[PDB]
């Protein structure tokens, strides 16, 4: 295939290239890297990405060799996704696009502390604040979706995609959650998406 | 009454306030400016809150396009796909993507890394610092210069051909870290840039104030 995806099917970020490439119905190839696949710290790879993370999209198309997840998704989006996942008018894109930042800058830290100290694992403590932290997140994601039915808008997008893979792993890992009656109808929706389904709701590990 | 369109809530000496202030200057966009953060106040209000759940400056408010939005990253982006097309914004999606990533990496990667220095040299007496730490921090930091020195080894700006929106998120936490007494293992790639930055004078206004 003309996209070449590297990286691991457990991985957030990962997921959310797979996932975006499965909604907008392209063809890839995968390659397997990242923790025990390896890949990613080769000096081959490092040429592509200094960094030594996944995902690494490569876009013959284009003569694209692109990392960051968002930057990605972002792409695949102007690229492939026109009247689909691209929100043209730059206004209204932004209203969606704040929340991808948002993932990777807020939720995440949050987030791993929850699937360092339990999936991947402990220190009481330190787990039962990231709970905290995610609840209080949790909160102001419940608050945001009151009047609007996607972080994207009037219509499933980008921000949605940078949001749930995360959330995916905190409502899997055996803890139950303050009721967040907005973020939990968002969330179903989510399910009932076949992209979704296939990349995303795999076992956390 | 002498108010504008745009308004832009925010203090001076903030990193990702300096993004959004430097691109409205280098636009030659009017606004508005409401200090807010730290001692200034403003953004932990009720009402502030009610804009940015978050509480965190920057946030902008754009009445020509019924917008209010917080993520510096993305209010740059805005302003350069809304009034810098032809200027700021990079209509190809993929040659765009090459210089947003720096983007993402700014704040995700060099932030955190420049928050351990600005934090315990510029905002903790020597008498709290603590030095094992901060020796941490400035390996690390050394360690992403020497990242950055090779990314600019065969072109002349983040966003690629010509200056950008990557550019212009990376700068203000490279400004920081070049002006609080350290010095670095030299970088000539980054060193190069960083020149051609400063004779911009729009960078000259906004970002080359005094670290506090
Ligand atoms: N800012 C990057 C973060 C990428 C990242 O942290 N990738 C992780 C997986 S979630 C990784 O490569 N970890 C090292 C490994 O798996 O070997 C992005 O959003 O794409
Ligand atoms: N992810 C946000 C982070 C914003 C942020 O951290 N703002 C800081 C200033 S650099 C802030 O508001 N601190 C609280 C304060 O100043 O009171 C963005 O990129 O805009």
């Amino acid at each position: 295939s003309m996209i070449t995806l590297w990286g691991r099917n457990n991985s957030t970020n990962v997921k959310k290239v797979l996932w975006t490439l499965e909604e907008l119905e392209l063809p890839y190839d995968q390659i397997l890297a990242g923790g025990k696949f390896g890949v990613n710290q080769d000096a081959d790879y490092l040429a592509m990405n200094p960094n030594g993370l996944v995902p690494l999209l490569k876009d013959d198309e284009t003569d694209l060799l692109l990392w960051e997840s968002n930057a990605i998704v972002r792409y695949l989006a102007a690229q492939y996704g026109q009247n689909r996942l691209w929100v043209d008018n730059p206004a209204r894109r932004a209203e969606g696009e704040k929340w991808m930042d948002w993932a990777n800058q807020t939720l995440s830290p949050a987030h791993r502390v929850i699937l360092m100290g339990l999936v991947r694992t402990r220190d009481q403590a330190a787990i039962e604040a990231g709970i905290e932290k995610c609840d209080s997140l949790f909160a102001l994601l419940d608050d945001a979706l009151a009047h609007q039915p996607w972080f994207s808008g009037d219509n499933f997008g980008t921000g949605d995609i940078a949001i749930a893979p995360f959330v995916y792993n905190l409502l899997n890992v055996g803890l139950k959650w303050t009721p967040r009656p907005n973020l939990q109808r968002w969330y179903q929706q989510l399910t009932e998406r076949p992209a979704f389904r296939k990349v995303v709701m795999i076992p956390v590990t």
